[PDB]
């Protein structure tokens, strides 16, 4: 409808579709939502799996949003330094109800000024470089601030998505929605969290994610020097 | 040698089931994924997301893994002789035969649950038992090469057993590390079991029309099967 809930995702080259694909489906469960996936122009963006999603509306002709929401993945090295997308979010996070993101997307928050005193959650590999953009560093899964909500590495968007239901709602409309889901999670494994899996696996993601560790810590201070200037 | 894993994509998919497995399957070494519908092209999830098929059916390599996700479009594939054909075709040679949620009820309809143990979605479980599969209330069944999840969200749980068996735990237990997969709901309501029982009864509510319509299709996908 015409006074539908306005939900705006960023869609970008190297996304990791899945922190875009488990919330919308959550958030397109409430009544008279209308979800956008933003990009500098509509039409096929592609994921980091080779997934090819579909931008709906230009940074220009996207109405004002009640809810943003930036997804992670490979591409936010890109975003961080992109004055574009970044104008863009600063301009929404404005007048926006919920200023959201999942996983390294907080990293794009963070590089558009939105953070600086916050408290703040990401992906666990890349936590670190949440405090060079001024956020405060929270080891959950979902951390709220005020209007601010930020989820934890990719599945965790699923999480963040019920927690922002039940605010744009409430706790009986979410827990609808979850009952719809079938979500009672039952992992084969124990191994969601640095902290619980074998040492052996969380020594060979660290290993794994060191090379980009390091590259997105530059990007991170430069884009902290621009927050400065 | 590279593992052939293939989702159908077709139209009022509910894509979580099939995008949830995909970003699961799609992290492990080896493996090639299609997305497989009638024609390669845009193909449209009941939520309006747009997805785009890779592959027709004839173009589909020999799969090692064919996976039926759910949603409102499995009603019209249950009486789709050429996707029940297709589907019936891959599942003879494929070292795994899977669903997600309602994609069970295609696996049925095509006769591939005869006297087999699966589960589906919980609004649905009753449609199982005429489509000859003994039910199971747990999310994740493996009854020889066929696993099934239960509803939506069960595809994350189901994919990360399928990649134990394709694979090894070291293998499934570093994705699960990479994906965050540590799950922390921030309600208890996502089984009927625990769910309060006013939401109970509104889910209940909400999915009526819809277990009605599936009632007489899957009699009449049974009855096919049975003659």
């Amino acid at each position: 409808s015409h006074m539908a809930v306005q939900i705006g995702f960023l869609l970008f080259p190297e996304v990791q579709q899945l922190d875009l694909t488990g919330p919308h489906d959550v958030l397109a469960s409430l009544p008279d939502v209308q979800v956008h996936l933003i990009w500098k122009e509509p039409g096929p963006v592609v994921a980091s799996s080779g997934l090819v999603l579909q931008a709906t509306t230009s940074f220009a002709d996207c109405p004002p949003l009640d809810v943003i929401c930036i997804p992670g993945g490979t591409g936010v090295g890109a975003l961080m330094e992109d004055p574009q997308a970044l104008a863009f979010i600063r301009q929404q996070a404005a007048r926006a109800r919920y200023v959201t993101s999942v996983c390294t997307g907080s990293l794009v928050l963070g590089a558009a000024g939105l953070l600086q005193g916050k408290r703040a959650t990401t992906h666990w590999a890349y936590h670190e470089l949440l405090a060079p953009l001024g956020a405060i560093p929270v080891h959950e899964r979902v951390v709220r601030d005020g209007n601010l909500l930020t989820g934890a590495g990719i599945t965790a968007g699923i999480d963040f998505a019920l927690t922002l239901a039940a605010e744009l709602f409430d706790a009986a409309t979410a827990q609808r929605v979850q009952l719809q889901l079938e979500y009672a999670p039952a992992p084969p494994f124990n191994a969601g969290s640095p902290d619980t899996a074998p040492a052996s696996v969380v020594q060979q993601a660290r290993q794994r994610a060191a090379d980009s560790l390091h590259k997105r810590r530059e990007i991170t201070l430069r884009a902290a020097a621009r927050l400065a200037a």
